[PDB]
């Protein structure tokens, strides 16, 4: 069929919302499982599925038999597969701080782990691609997060109340530069026993005499990671609240975290992750440090600025891998065309999609796959349609 309603995986990771997807989209959850992620794509560990005409088949399997017709010649020749995973994330808990290594260091890490024969899907495994994979997050409900290091004077101002927590903090305050920020970071991560509890106790005292942000975020996080050096991170990293509709592109070598809410996320199937706190897992600190750019990002540069053309709101991404756009539906049809495969996801309202004689309804939280050889489709309705595709 021209258009293909997707049967999508729900990953029930422990940190998921028992309710969000049900509330938002009317997805059934009788057993009240935590629903962390809704997957839309062709990931080899849990592909989306389509219905033959009336049996269900893997979308990954269907692409593989029909690569050029389904992906477009461009995508088939650049990547050889669907180059994106599209997700709905429901953080009912705050998640680990993460860094994605750059291209050079990803190749090395990918090769190091492969030389040691670590299976691609082991917990030990941190590098699943030789490349640096980009990542876009797009807020569906108010979405709390950290992203990148704050401006140095901003960090100074935030550390003053906790100056006595660790000498590495005092060191930074004296000369607040990139180098000492690096030593401060590593030092917090490596605190042990009574050194760590000493620093935690200073921070806790502070929480009792400081108001608003990012103190309030630390208070929230501490309910889940009360014994984590990561509690110091909102003093170092930018605490952002995305409103519905806003987006952030996550650069390499830049610590970030998802703390609360529901969001769309676009990524590769395979990425590389170094953990930088808010985790019980062991961290290789020198490696982490070697993969971090200790460079402030001013607040005004956090959100990717969309570009509106007609009914199309594009979110420009400095990568060839995937593109992201939001389409305002109206009752009069507009044309949604691309040179590649595309996944269409109704954000809100309701979409009618038309292809010649075929028509297909998406209520909020539902998605269809459009093979390259089937563009364009006509869309009408109310609310908003989200599209992941490829511009090449
Ligand atoms: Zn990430």
């Amino acid at each position: 069929a021209s258009m293909q309603k997707l049967i999508n995986s729900v990953q029930n990771y422990a940190w998921g919302s028992k309710t969000a997807l049900t509330e938002l989209y009317g997805i059934a959850n009788p057993q009240q499982q935590p629903m962390a992620e809704l997957w839309m794509g062709a990931h080899p560990k849990s592909s989306s599925r389509i219905t033959t005409a009336g049996e269900t088949v893997s979308l990954r399997d269907a692409i593989e038999k029909n690569k050029t017709a389904m992906l477009g010649e461009a995508v088939a020749n650049r990547f050889g597969e669907l180059p994106f995973l599209f997700k709905v994330l429901c953080a009912a808990q705050p998640l680990s701080i993460q860094v994605h290594p750059n291209k050079r260091n990803s190749e090395i890490g990918f090769a190091k782990e492969n030389a040691a024969g670590i299976p691609m899907d082991a917990a030990e495994r941190n590098y699943k691609d030789p490349n640096h994979k980009p990542e876009l997050v797009f807020a569906l409900t108010p979405f709390l997060a950290m992203n990148a290091f704050r401006e140095f004077s901003d960090i100074v101002s935030l550390l003053q109340p906790v100056a006595g927590a660790h000498s590495a903090i005092a060191h930074f305050l004296q000369v607040p530069n990139a180098e000492r920020l690096s030593q401060l970071f590593a030092s917090l991560l490596n605190m042990q026993g009574e050194e760590k509890s000493r620093a935690l106790a200073v921070l806790k005292a502070a929480l009792n005499s400081q108001q608003g942000e990012p103190w309030q975020t630390i208070r929230v996080i501490s309910e889940y990671y009360p014994d984590d050096s990561g509690l110091f991170s909102p003093l170092l990293l930018n605490v952002v609240k995305l409103n519905p509709g806003e987006a952030m592109f996550l650069f390499a070598e830049t610590p970030h975290a998802y703390l609360q809410g529901v969001a769309l996320e676009v990524m590769a199937n395979s990425d590389n992750v170094l953990r930088a706190g808010l985790t019980p897992k062991y961290i290789d600190i020198p490696e982490l440090v070697a993969n971090v750019k200790f460079e402030p990002k001013p607040a005004g540069e956090l959100l990717t600025a969309p570009v509106k053309s007609g009914a199309e709101l594009d979110f420009p991404i400095p990568v060839d891998d995937f593109a992201f756009s939001l389409h305002d539906l109206a009752l009069q049809e507009t044309s949604i065309g691309q040179h590649s495969a595309a996944i269409l996801f109704c954000v809100e309202g309701e979409a009618v999609l038309r292809k010649d004689e075929q028509r297909l309804v998406l209520k909020p939280g539902e998605s269809a796959f459009i093979g390259a050889d089937e563009s364009p489709v006509n869309a009408s309705g109310t609310g908003r349609l989200a599209r992941v595709y490829n511009k090449l």
